């Protein structure tokens, strides 16, 4: 069910929540709560350098980064299309304390004026693809180096349904942005490709 935001904040301002709980909240965190140190490591281990992030349907991933952080130095930009979700965000991570610096966007046309190393489209494309967004021009939108591209790997065991995302990204992006690296971190495709 949707979840009641203003609810959600009694209870965690009460302490009948933790960070751990709302982790759990949102299923693609959840999916990603037991590698999150992988994911983190192989991500900012094959993108030198990173002092500047955008991350677009970031979800509950600006949680998981505070979980995950212990002293980085990062200027994190947040947009979600869900208005409320970034509200509930951002006045649960106002409370707490981090090296890392968040922004939360509200604005769309804001988010594409950015320049950032690294843009995150986390288990995002299928999304967008449904929604008729053409990908390509879409990802020229951004004015960043790298991108971590992201793909849920779904259970192996309906009809009429293909979604080889792996086949179909590799594909599509021939020629337009050089794929640096890939890995298999838990549930999740995870691709770190160049720009435009
Ligand atoms: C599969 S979830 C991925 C969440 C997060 N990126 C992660 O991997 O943990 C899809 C997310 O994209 C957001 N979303 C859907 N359509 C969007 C759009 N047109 N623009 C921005 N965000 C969108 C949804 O609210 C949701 O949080």
């Amino acid at each position: 069910a949707y979840p009641n935001w203003d609810k959600l904040l009694k209870k965690y301002n009460q302490g009948q929540l933790s960070i751990e709980d709302l982790l759990k909240i949102h299923s693609s965190t959840n999916e990603r709560v037991a590698t999150l140190n992988d994911f983190y490591t192989y991500v900012f281990g094959n993108i030198k350098h990173v002092s500047s992030i955008l991350d677009f349907g970031c979800g509950f991933n600006p949680l998981a980064l505070y979980q995950w952080n212990e002293n980085e130095k990062i200027i994190y930009h947040a947009y979600d299309i869900d208005r409320a979700e970034i509200a509930f965000l951002s006045s649960i991570i106002g409370k707490l304390k981090t090296t890392i610096k968040y922004r939360f966007l509200n604005k769309e046309s804001d988010v594409y004026k950015g320049t950032y190393d690294v843009v995150f489209l986390l288990k995002m494309l299928p999304v967008l693809k449904q929604q008729d967004v053409n990908i390509l021009d879409f990802l020229q939108l951004f004015h960043t180096q790298n991108f971590v591209i992201s793909f849920p790997i779904k259970s192996l065991s309906e009809k009429g349904m293909e979604e080889n995302y792996q086949l179909w990204f590799e594909s599509f992006t021939k020629g337009w942005i050089k794929i640096l690296d890939s890995k298999v971190i838990g549930n999740e495709l995870v691709y770190i490709t160049s720009g435009f």
